């Protein structure tokens, strides 16, 4: 059918969307019909992405949420389900190497859990996990890339496998080296390092994560899941 | 003239053992998508009902023989594209050629041969346009044992490891190369089953059922579109969940 | 051959670990192997005195920093500096059991490298589960405990390289233990029909491959995980 | 006199054996009691494997072996089948947009070889493929492209067999190099060299040797139970 009803009458959480890679995700899963909602951990990031969403013709709001607490979970999905209805569309982009991929897999682990019973009793659903964006300073940088989408990749399958009779599906998405605030101002050594690893030879675009995730929550993904697509030119680090 | 804003409008799909099955499926789904679609089979009839199937959903195209393990046929096929429709710039390998666990060798070297022949031949207009698609389509499970399990995992370590491949050796043209990697679809190997054995092939599936030929081609039909642009030598696997390698 | 290196081995006194604790033996190291008992360390010390192996059997919960730091004194003082460290004690559920057998990993590990740092040379060996149960959920939770598995050695190997310290895991498939022995003969028959070897893995076939990690001909293995299952992989 | 060696009473194919890894699995198999025969694709290679096997004491041959040519190897089996014996260890190192060429034939000649001692080793009810992959060829994309590729064809292909010939308690396993110290990597600019170094986290390169020894576990007794396997051997460089 037509692109902006792709969507219609779902209800998308999107969290960490007030720029970057979550806003691209709001505004495309709004532009194919979803009444978005979208999280920032302030006020003032909450309220930009109210605006942003009545900007571009999206209904929805925006909502502060900390994906590490509890309560900021229990509250903020209590909030959404008394004034929008059941998130049933749900992508995960708020985020050493061990700690910060232990915390990103139990922030995951938290709000799917949450978001879970809703698409349990609705017998539908979509979670999309976005990894982490490459370009982290060093040696470091790689061990923490390569750890974070190890443990993005057998989480997903995980709890796709757990999920999967009740018609839900979970998927993941990992990033290369994409044009955002953080990538734009790394030293140009850096930046060049990457791109002559890029057989596409440049960066991608916000949007172009943002086209996976709306077509992975659209119906045509439903027998995907499971799965991790990487959104790289072409550059895989391992 | 009509300049439509997002869609495959003004491309040119050729789609390989369009006839049935997950081929057609692509074909009826680029064409939905505003390509045209050129769509292949290995006979004659197959060509032919290719070609009634377009007609039937509204698609401009044309079904053609294609025989993918033949130089000649590939070059002749590619002359007549070009010649009366234009140059091929998304192009779908589907066609590929009891059941023991010593076929793997013979059917990998076979398929794999065959994408190299007909990738390399469709490059050169995509390298001349600076654009491309190419997306290989995997082999579904063919059989219910450790024969079955063998060779489609065979086959798609395969298609996974060329696919990556000749994503990096083109990429710098803008051409993007993906590959789809299915589980069970619908087929006559999972029909004639007995009903135990359907039930515990079921249970292996955390979807609980059957993919559809039509939910393989939503994957190519997205692949295909510029919003994959940065999608590139990956493999999509589209297996409700049952992962077997 | 190991003589003059000091071996932990977690979770010694049955099994894969057992069979871990002899061959290191057997390969002349000291070799202290641990259990969550008084009387798993006891049997574990005189399994050791049986077997000429000199070392020692002591009570070690991995998810405890006292146990660790304790247990690490304790080894340091009598013994020496445990060089090798074999890890095979663990602990809806796939969630919190992988989490916490990836943190007890760290934790251990983490207490261990600062001998090895100072000696400059080390091998972490990580034994991976043996797949606990037939169809699904067993398929799940193996696959994820074998994902957190490979993608934490592999981490820690790049963290702790420049050391000459490797780290390395061990993924088993079916393995001839309890739990593969208190199966049911047509269980058993369709498990054996999906092996391509046809035979159940013996606890000794794990303690040879990991005999070779610690061996000094696999000091340019590190970050690999590897598989000792017959043929059968599952992810 | 008597001493209990870990392949005694076994003969060991190597193919590729006049240099570098090749010859270093040829030694250490002989080491551990074996009864080698290494190939070459030329005469002298060939002498020259025969002339390293008697300096070390070890037992066996070195052959003409074009793994390429049906005539080949159906000729250099029966030879060796008719001298020295049934070869039930076998360890295949030869090999020859190019990246399609090199991996397709490499594995055509890894399955030619495999299917013709596969029979000896069916009659024994024993035995040990293991296949030796590339190391990195080149610095930069194309160098990437090649080996990620030839390492992927190879864990499949090894996967697949190993498989196939399970039920007949015959083993099939890789063993994947990274950088490896030979002249390859020895020439490079010392620029090159040290930022080639900071890609490996043991920041050395790997010995011949210390492949050697991998393959020598491989084809003991104490490897029975790992088959359809890939040891990478990298120093922790992980490159796919
Ligand atoms: C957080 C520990 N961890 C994990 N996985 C993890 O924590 N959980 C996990 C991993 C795989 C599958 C399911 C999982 O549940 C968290 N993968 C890692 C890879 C590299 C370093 C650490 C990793
Ligand atoms: C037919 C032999 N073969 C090949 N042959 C081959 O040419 N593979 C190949 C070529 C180019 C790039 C990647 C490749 O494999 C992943 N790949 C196989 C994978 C699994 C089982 C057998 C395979």
């Amino acid at each position: 059918y037509f692109q902006s009803m792709s969507l219609q009458g779902k209800v998308a959480l999107v969290t960490g969307a007030s720029r970057g890679i979550g806003q691209a995700i709001a505004l495309e899963l709004g532009r194919l019909g979803a009444v978005v909602i979208g999280t920032a951990t302030s006020a003032s990031g909450a309220e930009k992405i109210a605006e942003t969403l009545k900007a571009n013709g999206v209904e929805g709001a925006g909502l502060v949420l900390d994906v590490s607490s509890d309560e900021s979970v229990a509250a903020t999905l209590e909030h959404i389900q008394q004034h929008l209805g059941q998130p049933l569309i749900v992508v995960n982009n708020a985020g050493e190497w061990f700690d910060v991929v232990n915390t990103n897999l139990n922030s995951l682990y938290r709000l799917s859990k949450a978001v879970l019973r809703g698409m349990t009793k609705a017998r539908w659903g979509r979670i999309i996990n976005i990894g982490s964006v490459v370009g982290a300073m060093g040696n470091a940088g790689q061990t923490n890339y390569a750890a974070a989408k190890a443990g993005l990749e057998g989480f997903t399958r995980a709890l796709a496998r757990e999920v999967g009779s009740r018609a839900i599906t979970v998927n993941a998405v990992a990033p290369g080296f994409i044009d955002t605030d953080m990538t734009r101002e790394l030293p140009e050594a850096q930046r060049e390092a990457l791109l002559g690893q890029i057989p596409l030879g440049r960066l991608g675009q916000a949007e172009e994560i943002a086209k996976v995730v709306g077509f992975l929550a659209s119906d045509g993904a439903a027998y995907v899941t499971g799965a991790t697509v990487p959104v790289n030119g072409g550059m895989y680090m391992s």
